[PDB]
RNA sequence: GGUAGUAUAACAAUAUCCGUGUUGUUAUAGUACC
């Protein structure tokens, strides 16, 4: 691997979660290395990565809240 | 003076459950590095 693939962890999530909330916490940093720590929230299940920029952040909380809330999708 | 990062904004492409995302190009600004 190299150039990764995270376009499947969203649209996963998407699938998996056709509407829920995304939510940012942390977000400070010197000036160039800022870090974000986004939350998803789900059927109640709230799950938080932690990524410099936005990409990243969002994008393992989805990663997260997949394998996890897959066990309670009601 | 030059180099760099982060953030905001615009356009295009790519994928897409049209919701959204990833990628590419451009513009503006504190700061950081030399």
């Amino acid at each position: 691997p190299g150039p990764v693939l995270p376009k499947n962890a969203l649209m996963q999530l998407n699938e998996i979660k056709p509407g829920l909330q995304y939510m940012l916490l942390s977000q400070t940093g010197p000036v160039h290395a800022p870090l974000f720590v986004m939350s998803v929230e789900v059927n109640g299940q709230v799950f938080e990565g932690s990524g410099p920029t936005k990409k990243k952040a969002k994008l393992h909380a989805a990663e997260k809240a997949l394998r996890s809330f897959v066990q309670f999708p009601n």
